[PDB]
């Protein structure tokens, strides 16, 4: 289903973004695949300009296509994995997703999502 979400950086990781007049940028996605995983190994390679800074390298290929705000994309592989770094913080509608169940969190249309780096 259409998902359009708001992802928020703070802390620091902003300045890694293409964008820097903003510390955020919009994601929509059309695929019941979209998840925390494919999510984090998306915006580590896309969405943050800096390597090492976002998600660890640990990990097939299933594209699809997104919009990050008015640019497209058709390089999102919903079969990749990644873990968030540890020392950041994710929210989710300002809430920490250790109780939205982290990983296993189905995120919806409209969701505001914060990674916030303490490092």
């Amino acid at each position: 289903m259409k998902v359009k979400i708001e992802l928020k950086f703070l802390g620091g990781l902003e300045s890694y973004l293409e964008d820097k007049s903003k510390n955020y940028v919009t994601l929509e996605i059309d695929s019941k695949e979209l998840n925390f995983e494919n999510l984090i190994a998306f915006i580590r390679d896309n969405i943050i300009e800096k390597k090492f800074v976002f998600s660890d390298y640990d990990i097939d290929e299933k594209l699809c296509k997104v919009m990050v705000d008015n640019k497209e994309y058709s390089n999102y592989n919903l079969k990749d994995k990644a873990k968030i770094k540890p020392g950041i913080i994710v929210l989710v509608n300002e809430y920490d997703w250790e109780i939205l169940g982290t990983y296993s969190y189905q995120i919806k249309n409209d969701d505001k999502i914060c990674f916030l780096s303490t490092l």
